[PDB]
């Protein structure tokens, strides 16, 4: 009932749009899931970014429906002096009945931020169901 | 034994006691469960604080028995140049045994801020039981 | 299937190593759970690091096998013109049959800074088998 996926390090991007932090994937499906519940916990404990307008990153949980909860952390300089590292948790439960097959963390820059993850960060869920 | 409530916005308020955060309530007794813990997660991905005095918000999660556990976020510039989004998690664990019949999230001011939500924001929670 | 231990403060230290969190600590064995998965939150919603270097610190979630995942806050000033509170949670799962008897939350210094809890603190794990 407990699903994990952890990464270290992924390719420094900017986006526009949402797109995959790569390794931060859990197949639903694959693990015989198709009903109930799913608290999901996409956990981003080190971030940063870069950039030149109070930088900042969008984090999503994502399913193969799309988005289903976001949020972001910004800094509070237009410039910061250091971009420090700004912890980032975000929790979303999601019906699985609804059709879904896996669960996916995102990442959207704020204003043309550089995004970085160069440490720990972890995707999350734990089943629930009724029956 | 997963449950939750979300909201995207809430009225910005002042409050120099702890008040709920709209929509940020689950109904304990109304699903039946009356002992056993529950471990509860307050996420607020995405606040902002405004105000003129190194501004920030504390948030708790309560019962009808009251508070539970809290904790803050603050600003590190009296009258920060932009007010970021500085995510937010609590996670606490109750005896349900106890008397307890709801689990809400409040919000308090530090220092007088006007307390900001405008996106997405959730409050979680797991049932476990040794029976 | 739900553990917890939570404390108000700490002693204020610091540390180039990781070191115990007092009281953030979890008896896997004493509660006689030798296999399945753990998934563990690390939960400092409130810290703060005094220094003078970019303060900030790093935390970790432990077993009796060592560190199984960290991450840390930091400033965006060298000397913040105030210290803010740099909400943290950190989560993690770990597999109990590779030989853990415990869960620990440590710390360690960014760049020499004082470590500061002092309020509300949580380590939390919920236990899942396939059994
Ligand atoms: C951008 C700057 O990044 C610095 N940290 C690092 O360069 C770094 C390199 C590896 C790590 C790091 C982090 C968390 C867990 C671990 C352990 N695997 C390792 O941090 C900060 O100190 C500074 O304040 C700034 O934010
Ligand atoms: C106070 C300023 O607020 C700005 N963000 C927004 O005005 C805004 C409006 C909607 C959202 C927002 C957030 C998170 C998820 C989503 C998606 N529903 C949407 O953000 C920041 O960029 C800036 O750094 C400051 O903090
Ligand atoms: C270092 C400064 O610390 C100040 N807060 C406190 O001195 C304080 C003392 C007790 C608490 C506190 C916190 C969270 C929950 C609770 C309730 N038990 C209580 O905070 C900040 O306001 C300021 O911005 C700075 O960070």
């Amino acid at each position: 009932p407990l699903l994990s996926a952890s990464i270290v390090s992924a390719p420094v991007v900017t986006s526009e749009t949402y797109v995959d932090i790569p390794g931060l994937y859990l197949d639903v499906a694959k693990a015989g899931i198709r009903d109930g519940k799913l608290q999901v916990i996409l956990n981003v404990p080190t971030p940063y970014a870069t950039g030149n307008n109070f930088p900042g990153i969008y984090f999503a949980i994502a399913t193969n429906q799309g988005v289903v909860a976001d949020g972001c952390f910004t800094y509070s300089s237009k410039v910061p002096e250091s971009t420090g590292r700004m912890p980032f948790t975000l929790v979303a439960t999601i019906d699985v009945g609804s059709g879904v097959t896996f669960v996916k963390g995102q990442w959207k820059s704020v204003r043309g931020s550089a995004m970085h993850i160069d440490s720990y960060a972890s995707l999350s869920a734990i089943w629930g169901t009724a029956a």
